[PDB]
């Protein structure tokens, strides 16, 4: 234990889509899966990052070799969502905050590798492959592949066309079997699947999370307790509505995977607390309106504040706030 | 001697257009001009290469520091007009044949520097500047800048969009004051003028040759004498027509600069030989039809065979024909 079947279940649970199941099962019969997730080092990560972090936790539980790519060059190429001056600073802020998140979840930062894009994306071998890729990829396909991912501006920049090619080559240079990201990466993933073989590199397994509504949409990982409180009961959460509910989604994609259960906090009057061992049970009760929006929010607020506390405390040290300020001036 | 005025005259004579006269004259008051010419290492050079080589001869006579760029990566990016396997071979063939041309003209290969693009275009600093350029250049402008230069195909490749940016950066990395090329480079030259300052680099002086009709259009630098003969009296050369005349153009752009004069070979019957000290005099006589097409061709044929002889002999050595064959299979 875990068997290949248990590993496959941990790796794929809560995803919207799995591309490459045949190869995924072939690998898992024999060895650990090598997988990575990338994030461009752009705006301050917020509590919604707990969603991909929960999948990273799952990968690590399944025994996967996991790489996290801090894609600083990608931040630069995507309409300068980060300038060159600030890239090193934002890489450090991202690395710190992602490590704190994973620590807070209780994930062995063990088979976990952190790498930043400019560690290898400016090397001669990689650059040579960027030019080879450029010689088989049409402008049309590269503009198409990036449409849901890079900022769409009225006069498209060349950098925006380069972005998906580099993301494709990243699969080969990080030497992984698989890449995980949101469903909005799908066109880049199929682009990699199409073009890496023209360079003599193999296609990868691709794992995609659904688009998950936010808790608000704005809660920062360093927001203090009363700001978390303040922001939560302005959140959208209609009685009985189990669609497009950011509070239910957060529970489904983060709190259940984290603990295998979820506790609703309710007054004695309305039945007292209840412990759910599966999301579908909680969903049924919410649909029936015997879990009120206010109690759902209070239950999430307690759980979430538990997740943020060690992060807030770790960034409470001198120099981490100078880092926070300097990263985002 | 040469004075700045004589240097300016040598450098700019026979050009179609000079961009940047103000800076050119500022430089020449003080020091030697640093200038380069690039050629993608694509198809076999033919006798038409004598036209840019004549300007290189002029630059060297004026005391310029001249670089010749063998743009092998550019050959690759331009719709794979050369594959990666053959690039080293075609670089060697080009270097050999260009050096033989210049030797045949009688040009001191002295302040002459040969460099190949992949010597520096895959370095970290250059690649970083390719990404910065990509972040300010629109796809629109880079497609526009390359329209007369890179192969135009029905599904434009990304590499074609990269091509002019690299040509612009080449001005900075070769540390020149100026670039010389044909008038068909003009949109790339103005592109460099527009964008190098966004990277903190200065605009360059740009020197442009006219588009010159070919002697045939096909005479190879290694063609033997009877093939040269054969190909010449199939050439287009109408009595009295001094426009679009490839034979007159070759004389104007290559043989006059080379020797300061040109000798028409004519029978006693029609006046015997005549020596022209300026092109306009020869042009007037051709217009008046007292220099016949056949005699003009014979005079060019003699001069040209004199230019090719040491080239043919130098490539007559073992290994230069294996080079020729292996470069072009
Ligand atoms: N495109 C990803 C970031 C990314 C960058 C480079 C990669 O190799 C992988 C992922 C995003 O939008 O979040
Ligand atoms: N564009 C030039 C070749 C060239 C390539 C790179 C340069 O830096 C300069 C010139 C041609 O068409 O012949």
């Amino acid at each position: 234990a875990p068997s290949p079947e248990e590993k496959l279940h941990l790796i794929t649970r809560n995803l919207q889509e799995v591309l490459g199941e045949e190869k995924l099962k072939e690998i898992l019969k024999e060895r650990e899966l090598k997988i990575y997730w990338g994030t461009a080092t752009t705006g301050k990560p917020h509590v919604a990052y707990f969603v991909p972090m929960s999948k990273i936790a799952d990968f690590l539980k399944a025994g996967c070799e996991v790489t996290i790519l801090f894609a600083d060059l990608h931040a630069y190429l995507d309409n300068m969502k980060a300038p060159w001056e600030l890239l090193e600073l934002r890489v450090s802020y991202y690395e710190n905050v992602i490590k704190a998140m994973l620590e807070s979840i209780g994930v062995p930062l063990e088979k976990l590798k952190f790498i930043k894009g400019t560690d290898y994306q400016l090397s001669k071998e990689y650059t040579l492959d960027v030019y080879r890729l450029s010689s088989v990829v049409t402008q049309h396909d590269s503009k198409k592949a990036g449409a849901e991912v890079v900022k769409q501006v009225e006069h498209p920049l060349l950098s925006g066309l380069l972005y998906p090619g580099l993301q494709a080559l990243d699969e080969e240079y990080l030497k992984v079997d698989a890449q995980f990201g949101g469903i909005d990466q799908r066109k880049i993933f199929t682009f990699a699947k199409k073009y890496l073989p023209a360079l003599g590199y193999s296609k990868r397994v691709h794992l995609m999370n659904p688009m998950v509504p936010g808790l608000t949409g704005k809660i920062d990982l360093l927001d203090r307790k009363e700001d978390v409180k303040k922001k939560l009961k302005k959140a959208f959460c209609e009685p009985g509505n189990v669609e497009n509910n950011g509070v239910l989604s957060f529970i489904k994609h983060v709190l259940f995977p984290l603990k295998s259960e979820f506790v609703i906090l309710r007054d004695e009057k309305w039945g007292g607390n209840k412990t759910y061992t599966a999301y579908v049970d909680l969903e049924k009760d919410f649909a029936a309106e015997v879990v009120h929006p206010g109690d759902l929010k209070n239950s999430v607020e307690v759980a979430l504040n538990k997740l943020l506390d060690p992060i807030r405390e770790k960034f409470n040290t001198p120099a981490l706030k100078k880092l926070a300020s300097a990263a985002y001036p």
